């Protein structure tokens, strides 16, 4: 049976990552949350995030424009789960961008097929087969981040390139973009809290 998990499941280990534009002074998160429900008896684990860059993209100037979403989600630190599949934006297809920066990174970016006019709150899922029991959630490793591009649906937004700034006090990790990628936000898992970890 079936077990949900939230970004506050993962507090211990691994990273929340922001979004300073031109501002590493006035940091903001594009995550309204993530979820993930894992299935004990088939090992799937399927993911939903919850994109909103409406508000660091709050301008008018905006409203005209065709808009992609886009997800980079990397799996290749877990030897036991295995490359996303499914993987759907607002319940519509993806096209896949491998990366072509060489800056080895594995991991690909998931991009909607479609635009939005405009810039709005996506709902991103996609489903990961995981090959372990419950108890090597404590070493579950995945890395997600929701991306929006004004126009050009290429885009390779990996968080290779970042900085550190402050969100509610803290000293708050952000992604610089590699290029045209805007509002990057996302989450490192890296382990499953230890008290969160299921009955087995």
């Amino acid at each position: 049976t079936k077990t949900t998990f939230t970004i506050s499941d993962f507090s211990n280990g691994g990273t929340q990552y922001y979004w300073a534009g031109g501002n590493a002074n006035n940091l903001k998160n594009p995550i309204s949350s993530i979820s993930a429900v894992y299935d004990s008896a088939t090992g799937k684990i399927s993911w939903t995030v919850e994109y909103d860059p409406t508000t660091i993209l709050k301008s008018p100037a905006l409203k005209t424009l065709k808009t992609y979403t886009g997800i980079y989600i990397d799996t290749s630190s877990d030897s036991k789960l295995s490359t996303p599949t499914n993987v759907l934006i607002d319940g519509a297809a993806t096209n896949p961008v491998t990366n072509f920066y060489g800056n080895g990174s594995k991991g690909i970016e998931y991009v909607s097929k479609g635009t939005t006019k405009g810039v709005t709150k996506h709902t991103i899922t996609f489903d990961t087969a995981f090959s372990g029991r419950a108890n090597d959630l404590a070493d579950l490793e995945i890395k997600m981040l929701a991306a929006t591009t004004l126009s050009d649906p290429h885009f390779y937004e990996d968080g290779s390139k970042g900085n550190y700034g402050r969100y509610n006090g803290q000293t708050a990790p952000y992604v610089i973009a590699n290029d045209s990628g805007t509002a990057i936000g996302g989450y490192q898992v890296s382990g499953v809290n230890a008290d969160s970890i299921p009955s087995d």
